[PDB]
């Protein structure tokens, strides 16, 4: 009855919210597994015992224990990503925003957030799909994961706490996407899951991961892929994590059960506390627990399967935004600040490419210094600044993108990509760090039309074309019903996504990225 | 009387040659040692013991033992730097063209041909100083050098045949002009030594070797610096090259003398015929007999010099082209033609780069084509072929010239760098080739001057701007009489020498250079 819906789980009803000009039917918390508390922290979600009654989906659900980011308190900026509901381990939902009047099976567009899977809530205000759902007739659903030590702990030898885990929560919020959108007036069959930095990451390790592929119908990734240094760690280095997390919450580490066992009984905030202490190296860009490479979600290599063509071809659209990087600086590199110029000296502009690059040995370090210092004004703290901009944003989203997006169009059935060079007029965070990663979502979840956001019109525009675009591929594949070119290996067109008319664009950062994912690595194995 | 001057040496007959507008005295052929013919090749020059009666010094010498260049018959281009009077051992001769009315102590000005020490006359049309000395009123002497095995075959041990020897004719040549310029009008003690290519390195590795360092007073290097790949070679590889060509001559290299023995008994044509057999890799930019780090000449390693700085303080004028490897190129890297456009191809490319940096691993090659490549159009046939005009450009000459002026400076009495970007208006070579390596000497040596070779009158002034910027330099130690920069480690100005308002510019293809002379060696060094 519009509201109230009855699926394969239970009935479930919910809630009229006021979108733009109209209403929407949205179903928000519908649980897609048991509650990973208890004695299943760690362990694989085991799907939701089907309820009985209608489940009350009229309020948001509860985020996962998650590092806040006190970085900046109260700055919008930061606390727009903060985890904005009490959050709980109990946070295993989904929110379904569907049209109305109630298609009868349209397009589906699932969302599975960023937050370099340390932090993230399907429930943050950038992300209320009501102005998606219904501007585009879609019915779309974030779904939300176990993010953290409590979604991706990966002591491989062990079950109680194998990697991945909150991966899996993505593929049981797909699953009952699957079962159940039909009663929502989704398409099950034309179900387009997209996400950004960690969520673009995600989607990519589904459309990868055999158990996944059958899910879903096309991908979306936003400044995101599973190729990402900073997406995934070998089984061996989540252990070493794992024991890691476990010594700085002093456990008994002398088996994967007693560590497990301690482990179970912190609180989430004793994990979320010592989280970082975990890292192998001091670094930026990188997160602690991660996805694992476990032969199981993932079979090989992400690169041996990116290599090997071992992956769902679909369609894909996908992008990185011009300023990738300035997140991360300015958080973790020394001289940037919020309130400055930034303007790095040259002793911190190597103080950021040890950062960016953790693994590079000094060669490595040098190879870098080498391709971003301008050496005609090598002391510039606006250059230094920027080449770190680009240092971090190309070695960790633009370039390992540009890989998935090179090896996966070589078998896919069609790739779309953008590349979002934007600053939004009403942003809060500083000029220098320009189109920041994660401020293209504001966009493509059609922020810019509620006017109490106030946006220049030219933006909404560019909201409203964007929405299309991503719309307009998930129904079709194909992001146009001028033309935005489909991405070749030969001649490798991609478009700017911007307020200006779409200018068609050849090989995204071309010199950079070879560097990055041919010429680094290889002299990194050499030396 | 004029002509006739009596020197130390010898009374010695010389010639009045006309120049411009009047005439010269001309001192063609006056011997500086004893001919290195017989049981005396290979070993150092013994001084010219003092002849009697006059020495006609008015017909130009004969020329060493050369590899003549037969790349492309009568064409200017390539015959205007063959040896053009009839090669003999016994060419250690200087010339002297000192103005008229003869100066009492004037500006005296050796010049050391260049020819990768290969090849060299000093008796060649563009070498004639006769409008030097004139328009400049400096006393122009050009000395000659054994070139090639004859002058640099380096049998270390062995004392008949020690490297070095036909850069002890240079010392030779000098300490004569040292003893004897006086005679002729010249200042001993304002004798500044310029050369070319070769030459610009040998000026350079007298300013290094102890031995020389009192013999002059400046240096000018064009397109050269002793610190130069091509330019060096440690005594092993010395006797490594000494035994091969040996090998090719089919001799006896049982041991240093009998090899010696054999070699000595080799026609100077049987040298020169397998004299390029003995490279040690397929390469370009690169000869068999060069001078050997022996510790007798060179106390070490130029660079250990270069960095202690273990070399005679005095102020250098030196400069590079801006298409130095565009000759090389040509002459060894495939796909290029002299009657082409040669837009190299890729495939082609990549074997310059082979060619280029022959000690270069896979990694170098990488890193070097990670650098020359536009990776935005990887294909296009001029940029492939600039590409390498500039691998082979700047990792030859414009680099390691970078590099002893940088390490030259911080203890040098001044420097004044130029880059020479100006193609000869009446050039015969091609157009692609642009500022060929070794065409600026037809300017130093003023050859515009002369109507009947045709250059646009814009070019006779630029001429007349270099020779003066020589002149000057060698008689005040400062190119000026706008201003000529001096070059500091700081800045790093230079000039340009092109018939366009002389402009001042800073760190000559720093980019690059430093890949070069810093991350380059560095990779090679670690891999
Ligand atoms: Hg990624
Ligand atoms: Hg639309
Ligand atoms: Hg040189
Ligand atoms: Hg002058």
């Amino acid at each position: 009855s519009e509201l109230l819906v009855n699926t394969k789980s239970g009935k479930v009803m919910g809630t009229r919210v006021p979108v733009l000009s109209s209403h929407i039917s949205a179903f928000l918390g519908i649980p897609f597994a048991e509650p990973p508390v208890g004695n299943m922290r760690f362990r694989r979600p085991e799907p939701k015992k089907p309820w009985s009654g209608v489940w009350n989906a009229s309020t948001y659900p509860n985020n996962c224990q998650q590092y806040v980011d006190e970085q900046f308190p109260g700055f919008s900026g930061s606390e727009m990503w903060n985890p904005n509901r009490e959050m709980s381990e109990d946070c295993l939902y989904l929110n379904i925003w569907v049209p109305s009047p109630r298609p009868k099976s349209t397009t589906v567009m699932v969302w599975i957030y960023g937050g370099g899977f340390y932090s993230g809530s399907s429930t943050l205000d950038v992300y209320n799909g009501k102005y998606l759902a219904y501007t585009e007739e879609v019915v779309l659903v974030s779904l939300s994961y176990r993010v953290g030590a409590f979604g991706f702990l990966a002591l491989h030898g062990s079950q109680e706490a194998p990697g991945n885990v909150g991966l899996l929560d993505q593929r049981m919020a797909l699953q009952w996407v699957h079962d159940n959108i039909q009663f929502f007036g989704g398409d099950p069959k034309t179900v387009t899951i997209f996400g950004e930095s960690a969520g673009g990451a995600s989607v990519g390790m589904h459309i990868l991961s055999p158990g996944s592929r059958d899910l879903f119908r096309r991908a979306i990734l936003q400044s995101g892929s599973p190729n990402c240094p900073w997406a995934s760690v070998s089984v061996a280095e989540g252990r070493r994590r794992a024991v890691e997390l476990g010594r700085n919450l002093n456990c008994n580490l002398n088996s994967d059960e007693e560590l497990i066992h301690c482990l179970r009984e912190k609180k989430p905030q004793e994990l979320i506390d010592v989280e970082w202490n975990v890292l192998p190296f001091d670094s930026i860009f990188r997160f602690s627990f991660v996805p694992v490479i476990d032969g199981e979600f993932f079979p090989t290599s992400l690169e041996s399967m990116l290599n090997s063509g071992n992956f769902k071809k679909t369609q894909i659209l996908l992008g990185v935004n011009k300023d990738e990087g300035s997140f991360f600086l300015l958080y973790g590199a020394p001289g940037f600040s919020k309130d400055s110029e930034s303007k790095i000296s040259r002793e911190d502009f190597m103080s950021g490419v040890k950062l960016s690059v953790p693994h590079a040995n000094d060669l490595g370090l040098d190879a870098v210094t080498l391709q971003y210092t301008d050496w005609m004004d090598d002391n510039n703290g606006i250059k230094n600044r920027d080449g770190l901009d680009d240092i971090v944003g190309d070695h960790n989203v633009i370039c390992p993108l540009m890989h998935f997006v090179n090896k996966y169009t070589k078998f896919g059935n069609g790739t779309y990509l953008y590349f979002f060079n934007h600053r939004a007029s009403n942003l809060v965070w500083p000029e220098w760090m320009g189109v920041i990663h994660g401020y293209e979502i504001e966009f493509v979840f059609g922020l810019p039309l509620v006017k109490e956001l106030n946006y220049t019109a030219e933006e909404e525009a560019l909201s409203r074309r964007i929405m299309h675009y991503w719309a307009t591929f998930a129904k079709t594949g194909n992001p146009n019903e001028s033309k935005w070119p489909l991405f070749t290996t030969k001649e490798q067109k991609f478009i700017d996504l911007n307020t200006e008319p779409m200018k068609v664009h050849q090989r995204l950062r071309v010199q950079m990225c070879v560097f990055w994912n041919q010429f680094l690595p290889k002299l990194l194995n050499a030396t």
